[PDB]
């Protein structure tokens, strides 16, 4: 890997160790140009198994865009949207699995989303859960009232 | 019409092409004085007053995009929502005001969207109107039960 | 032109008259389907002769987008941006010419822009006037201070 | 590393492709237990803390877009600003913090942009910093005269 | 169905979403043996044999693009040609062959396009069939007069 | 699934059986509108695990585009390209696995490709196998000569 | 203008003369870096006044694309299409006017087009002249037969 | 220069903007006779004669796209190939012919591409030259060994 301090095309791994739980590998490497050691973390690519079976790369941008579509004309700032996206990403990586279904990401969005805007939660749950009729919205309203 | 460049009282229509869905006919006109083409568009002016007080031409695609956002995840085909939009344009041009607030446009879209989809109506009403709390969604639900 | 009340493919002009100053033609027409008269205004297409010589259609959307690029992180709402765009469009159509250069539109933006945000004016004048060095910004600051 | 799906302590690197400009090496790894490919990306983590408090990977294109917006209408070639961005990434990875606020990123870009272009520096400083009134532009101008 | 990865005779349908215009239902299925999602699509197979002898799924957009190219400059609205395409798909699925040459598809489109537009029919027939000389256009014209 | 003959929104499965090897499920269904039975095949979505780990849907269009990039200025017709794409798709589905790596698809392209154009094979193998230097091309030339 | 031989940012015009008919200006310039003189031609930008009044830059690519749309499945090579585009461009620049209407470009395409493919001429005239019904095609066939 | 619309011997340059990478300066000029803006572009004319015998302006992006296609899967960064293209334009403008066949352009690109990448040279030489059989690739390989 190209040295952050010397831009060398090639570098050698002088240390490679497994991190706790093995969710990452710590690889320190010595460059041959400026001889400055640099450490790197090798982590699994978080994949989202879309509902068509496509495993796209995980992107908090899509999560934030969906929540923003739910949060239209609401007292929800871009800072709050970014914080919710970060919380969703942190939860789904703390789950540990490399591939999460879009259903899991939707659930990870929903439980925090109640705190940012309960009404935005309703618009997000309606599109995400594919609420068939007002019975589904009334059921969703019930659950929001039940704790 | 007066040439826009030299103000000659007469100007002949070299060519005239209509818009098939647009109530606009685009005409290329020659001015006999300076011999300069100029393009004119003939259209009944539906001009909506936005919430900012500015005036914009009544555009189909704005209504289309609003309905599509409301209908995401509901079965409305691109053809059905295009029809909703055609129906709304026909209704608002019909009212014959020629200068209507976008509040009137929103009211025009909602009555057809109740027929097209109720989850979309709640999602369109939720974004269009404020819907600050779940109480607004319950009041709107009550309103849709009434009918 | 298709009737706003009857959707007929073809209609006949039963009255055509020239408006004051000839900036528009008033054409009333009778439809053959529902026999409801409708009046229309035939106006020149406002063209913007871009600095490459291309005469694009006038669009206040481009004006508002440019001003918004100038108005980044400022206390300038979308309502204010739309109002400035409307003012620019009104000024350039009150000029009367069908083709205005981008320089004319830039000037029509600049004089109102001082009222919405003087600092945004500086960022808009710097890109628009192609301010070569800080001497140009100091000269622009002088003019803003000189009335 | 532990397979993300069954947690097997050893997992062989089927393939490994580096990113030429990216300090990222993408590796496909097989798990001997469940025989399932999984993708890992090895990268020193430059993670900027946004103004919202969220954490994002240090992206070249954000710096590139910021500089390009500042330079619009100034002669900076796409190559020169790409270099500015490379220089900024080299400087911030160098500082060796591995977790820097976007304020640090903004300061990193400004010193090179003063060399690249002064109209751009004022336009970048104007947008980056608040610049509420012309007084901020005069203070910054004074600062650039000093140097 | 047999899991594609371990061939387990039974596999439960975790989820099933239909295509609204597509005669395709997309199902996510779990295999109890290896616990791996897999996506299946359920569709009557209209499979056209191209002029090259290859087999392709019967796609609406191919017919739509062919008709639109034929109709360029003729008044057919995007809705009318979409209908022509729907009508053609209904006719060819109806014939019940399930494996038809694109010659059959071309014949299916031409009879409806004669109703939709005659300039388009000559332009579609001209491109579809060879039409080497003006004599082919006169023969086709004679054929359209006959009817 | 919407009836091919009656367009009904909903239909019921009146027969569902597993095909030989379980690569598909045969589902015959009776519509409620025109009461015409229609049979459908439910098959796994062929997924291509890209070299980044993304499992895109299998598309012979990408295969044909890559081969066409290899087959530049060659005596290889579009019919031959489509036939090669069909052969590759048939081979990869006869493999039976739902997910094939891009390496497997590349191999399935390479062995037939020798028959369509050996020189195009060289250009496809060089990009696909990432031939480092002329030693790799000489080795590839050797294998083409060795049967 | 940047020297072709020294890449200098600025150069001075050491000779500027008007060419015959004034369709171009011959400007020879001496660079200050490598002191190598280079001559340049300053010509008017050929503008095409589109049928909407927009004056786009002239592009033979659009002409060739339109002719290619007419020349579908014909014995007309890409070399012939490029030659026809060059002939059209040469004719329209030999006309001398800076702005030509799309009608003039269409006429300049039509008369040569008869030589490349008379049948393609018919498909190009039908879209371009907006042939209303088979009477227009029969009239076009007559003119092609009349010399 | 003579006005293109009325042929007035003198026409003043209202404005003049250069192209930074382009050897083109775009000037808006007023004609005192008819008072009509017109746009002129001043450029040394590199005009390549294609294999079809037609003449096209020497475009950077054609060389860039040719090199990028040759380099796909080889490490050449978008910056390196942009440089190759700049170097080729500098070499061909330098030769001072002002009218060169695209064969000369191809020869100009190949000598730099040998330095940039040998797999790309074989892939560029393979597509550029015919390379009917593996014997052409062996002859070219021999040629690259020689050097
Ligand atoms: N690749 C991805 N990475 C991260 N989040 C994603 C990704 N794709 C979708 N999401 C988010 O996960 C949530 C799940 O959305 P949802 O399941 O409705 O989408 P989907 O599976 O793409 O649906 P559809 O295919 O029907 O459009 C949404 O908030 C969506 O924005
Ligand atoms: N130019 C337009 N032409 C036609 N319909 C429009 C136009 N602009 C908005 N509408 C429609 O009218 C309605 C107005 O909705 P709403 O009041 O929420 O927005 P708004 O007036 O544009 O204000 P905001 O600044 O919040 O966007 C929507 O249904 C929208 O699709
Ligand atoms: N077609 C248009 N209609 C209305 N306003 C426009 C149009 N094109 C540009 N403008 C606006 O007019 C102003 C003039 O901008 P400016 O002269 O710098 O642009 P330009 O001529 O397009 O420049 P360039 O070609 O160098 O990018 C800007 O605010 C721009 O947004
Ligand atoms: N993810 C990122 N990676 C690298 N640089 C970034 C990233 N995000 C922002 N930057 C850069 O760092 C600087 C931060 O600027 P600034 O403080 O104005 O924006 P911000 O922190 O993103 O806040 P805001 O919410 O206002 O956009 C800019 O120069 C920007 O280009
Ligand atoms: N995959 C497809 N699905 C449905 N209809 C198709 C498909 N491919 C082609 N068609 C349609 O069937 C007709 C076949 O036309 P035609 O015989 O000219 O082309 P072709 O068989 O694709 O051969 P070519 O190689 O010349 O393109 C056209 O009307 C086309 O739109
Ligand atoms: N989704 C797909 N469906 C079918 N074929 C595909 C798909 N993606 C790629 N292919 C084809 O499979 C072959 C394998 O190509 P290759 O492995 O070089 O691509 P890749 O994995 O996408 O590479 P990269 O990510 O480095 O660009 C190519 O012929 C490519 O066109
Ligand atoms: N900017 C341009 N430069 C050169 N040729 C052009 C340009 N625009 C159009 N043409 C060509 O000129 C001819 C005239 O075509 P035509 O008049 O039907 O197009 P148009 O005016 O763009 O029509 P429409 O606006 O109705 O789509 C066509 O062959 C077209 O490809
Ligand atoms: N307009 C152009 N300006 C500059 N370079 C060009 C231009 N057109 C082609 N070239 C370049 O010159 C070389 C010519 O290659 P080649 O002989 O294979 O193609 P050609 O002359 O365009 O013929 P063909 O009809 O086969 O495309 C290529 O390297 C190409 O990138
Ligand atoms: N119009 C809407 N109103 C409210 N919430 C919405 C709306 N559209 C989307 N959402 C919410 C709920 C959806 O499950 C979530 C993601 O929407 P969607 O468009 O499927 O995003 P995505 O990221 O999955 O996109 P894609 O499938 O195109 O990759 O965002
Ligand atoms: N995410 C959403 N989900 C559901 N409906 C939505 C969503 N976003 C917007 N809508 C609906 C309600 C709004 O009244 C309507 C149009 O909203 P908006 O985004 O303001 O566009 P607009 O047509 O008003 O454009 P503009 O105001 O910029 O001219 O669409
Ligand atoms: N980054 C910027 N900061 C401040 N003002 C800007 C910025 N970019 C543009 N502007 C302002 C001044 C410009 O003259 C005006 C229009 O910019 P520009 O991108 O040329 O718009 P335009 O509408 O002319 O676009 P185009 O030429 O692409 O059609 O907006
Ligand atoms: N119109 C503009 N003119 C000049 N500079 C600008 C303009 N807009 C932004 N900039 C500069 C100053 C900002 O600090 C920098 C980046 O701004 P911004 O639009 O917030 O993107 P970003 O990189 O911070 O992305 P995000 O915050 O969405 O992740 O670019
Ligand atoms: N320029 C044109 N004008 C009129 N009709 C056209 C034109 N080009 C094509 N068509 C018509 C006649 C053809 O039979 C039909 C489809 O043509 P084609 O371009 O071969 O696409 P296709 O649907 O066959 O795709 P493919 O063969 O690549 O799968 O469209
Ligand atoms: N310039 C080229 N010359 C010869 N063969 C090529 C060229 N480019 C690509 N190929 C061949 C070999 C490659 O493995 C194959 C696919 O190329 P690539 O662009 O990676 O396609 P892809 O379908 O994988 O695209 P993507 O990765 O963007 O989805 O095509
Ligand atoms: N389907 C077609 N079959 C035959 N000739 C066609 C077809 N489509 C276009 N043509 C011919 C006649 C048209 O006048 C000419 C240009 O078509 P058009 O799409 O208007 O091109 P253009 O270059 O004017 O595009 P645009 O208006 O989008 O800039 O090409
Ligand atoms: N798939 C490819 N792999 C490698 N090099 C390629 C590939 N395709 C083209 N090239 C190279 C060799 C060609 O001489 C050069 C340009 O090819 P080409 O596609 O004819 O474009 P061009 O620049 O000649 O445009 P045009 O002839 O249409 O004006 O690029
Ligand atoms: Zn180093
Ligand atoms: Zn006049
Ligand atoms: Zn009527
Ligand atoms: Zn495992
Ligand atoms: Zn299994
Ligand atoms: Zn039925
Ligand atoms: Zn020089
Ligand atoms: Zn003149």
């Amino acid at each position: 890997m190209h040295c952050p301090f010397c831009r060398h095309p090639d570098s050698r791994v002088v240390d490679s160790r497994t991190t706790d739980d093995g969710t990452s590998i710590r690889r320190r490497r010595q460059c041959p140009d400026c001889s400055r050691r640099f450490t790197t973390v090798e982590t699994c690519s978080l994949m989202v198994v879309k509902r068509s079976g496509v495993t796209e790369p995980f992107s908090r941008t899509k999560v934030i865009n969906g929540v923003r579509k739910a949060c239209q004309g609401r007292p929800v700032t871009e800072d709050a949207l970014a914080q919710l996206g970060q919380r969703v990403e942190e939860a789904v990586r703390a789950t540990g699995s490399a591939e999460l279904t879009t259903h899991d990401v939707g659930l990870a969005i929903l439980g925090p989303l109640q705190e940012l805007d309960l009404v935005a939660y309703l618009r997000f749950a309606s599109v995400y859960r594919a609420f068939d009729s007002l019975e589904d919205f009334e059921a969703a309203i019930a659950e929001l009232r039940e704790t």
